């Protein structure tokens, strides 16, 4: 409906399976009348390193540099690098944030890890206190749309990779829940490089079709039990 | 003696607590007669992004860029960027790789994420297929030395952060095990910033003491059961 979506997208190749998933999301959400923004990290050459270049003002302690202290202070003073504050404005206005990425080492590619490290700073995304259900991005929805090398069978409790939910923990809970997001169920598109033409088409359309009803979903309970069972 | 250690270190500040932990590791291993090499990622301005610049000369398929494929072929045809192959030589020669970093979003800082993404390429670290135990770095030891913001109590199974072992899974299992490493128990230095001066000394001194008999240690069983089970 009347909602803003930010898609944070992390793939080098527009003709990729990730690129297709990002474009069907843009096409489907735009069809519904949503306001849609994409941060295409590699095309923006997004800086992933957390450095002292991310602060442009007088440092709180120029003798011993502490990235988290300095960026928290910079956020309050408005002295963060503008690439960071550009992304913060997108996130502040968004009702839903979708992350579209290939799994790299059971996690996000580094360029996207750098977006989380630098954009989700203290004062903007959380405060101490003001995290988990009290995070500063409360009200907002987030969803991981992930592609894998490994097959769905590999990513089971007794498969070699363990259950797919296990590698979701640091991203869903440690990052998105910590910032206050409600987490929608992940979209995992398994092993598209191995899959047939028709399985690949089906995976694209399953995503497109789920997006038709995304505003009707409830978030997951983003708890240890959900991720690990027991 | 004779062992080679590589320390891959990811902190911006030489006077940091991470910096102190890296420096006692160098002091202690050097005292024992070990060959020691440090990759100081921030001081190297190490590139974290996985891009086509990682291949020199010409591409295996310059119409559709697939990073895994292109870097696999580059590795085989000795055509990877020299920042990558410089790291790979350090890893190839090392008996033990220590990673020293502050926890960022239940994981490694993006600069060290990019080291894993770009250094541990197919053909070097693992083959498809050719992993976990068919994994090309077998024989090597790896150890995560992590500092946290949250206290040990926060990091228990019913604490807000969940168990420490839960965030360890993508690094120890999805990355280090997958590559063939035997994984030594993690060194976790919980919450240095909230001091005291004496307890901080204590944590530096336990790390130094542990490194005294590091070569006597048995690896962990790097299993779903160790990370999640009872
Ligand atoms: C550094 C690194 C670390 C990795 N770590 C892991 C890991 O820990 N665990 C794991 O499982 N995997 C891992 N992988 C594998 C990685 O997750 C997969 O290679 C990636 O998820 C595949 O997605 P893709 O977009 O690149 O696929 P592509 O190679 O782009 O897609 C496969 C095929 O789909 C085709 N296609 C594109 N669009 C469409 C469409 N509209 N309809 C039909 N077909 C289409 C493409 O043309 C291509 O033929 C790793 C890879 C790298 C490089
Ligand atoms: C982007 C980001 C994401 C984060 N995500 C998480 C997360 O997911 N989970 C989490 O728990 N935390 C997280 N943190 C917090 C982070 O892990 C801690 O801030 C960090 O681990 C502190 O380690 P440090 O080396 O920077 O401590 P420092 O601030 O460098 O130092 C601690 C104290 O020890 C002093 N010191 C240095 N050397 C010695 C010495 N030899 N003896 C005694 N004292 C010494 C220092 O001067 C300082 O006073 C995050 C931080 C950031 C910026
Ligand atoms: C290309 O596929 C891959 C590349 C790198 C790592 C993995 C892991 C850790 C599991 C998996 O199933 N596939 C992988
Ligand atoms: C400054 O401390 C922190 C910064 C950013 C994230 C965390 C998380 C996820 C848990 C925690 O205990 N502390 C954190
Ligand atoms: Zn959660
Ligand atoms: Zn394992």
């Amino acid at each position: 409906a009347g909602k803003k979506v930010l898609i944070v997208y992390a793939h080098q190749e527009p003709k990729s399976f990730n690129g297709s998933l990002k474009n069907v999301a843009v096409d489907e959400l735009s069809r519904q009348g949503c306001t849609v923004t994409v941060s295409d990290l590699y095309a923006m050459n997004f800086e992933p390193r957390a450095t002292d270049k991310d602060i442009t003002g007088t440092l709180s302690n120029p003798e011993v540099f502490n990235y988290g202290v300095e960026t928290h202070e910079a956020y309050k003073q408005r002295s963060l690098a503008s690439d960071i504050t550009d992304e913060q404005k997108k996130v502040r206005e968004a009702d839903l944030v979708i992350f579209q990425f290939p799994l790299y080492w059971f996690s996000v590619p580094a360029i996207l890890k750098g977006w989380m490290d630098r954009v989700l700073c203290q004062g903007f995304a959380f405060d101490i206190p003001g995290f988990y259900d009290s995070g500063l991005l409360q009200g907002k929805l987030a969803l991981l749309s992930v592609t894998t090398g490994g097959t769905a069978e590999m990513y089971t409790k007794t498969g070699v990779n363990g259950d797919s939910r296990y590698f979701l923990w640091p991203l869903q809970h440690g990052t998105l829940h910590f910032c206050g997001f409600k987490v929608l169920a992940p979209q995992i598109s398994f092993a598209p490089e191995i899959a047939s033409e028709e399985e690949r088409k089906g995976m694209v359309a399953a995503w497109s079709q789920r997006l038709q009803t995304i505003w009707k979903e409830e978030p997951i309970p983003c708890t240890a039990h959900w991720h690990f069972g027991q």
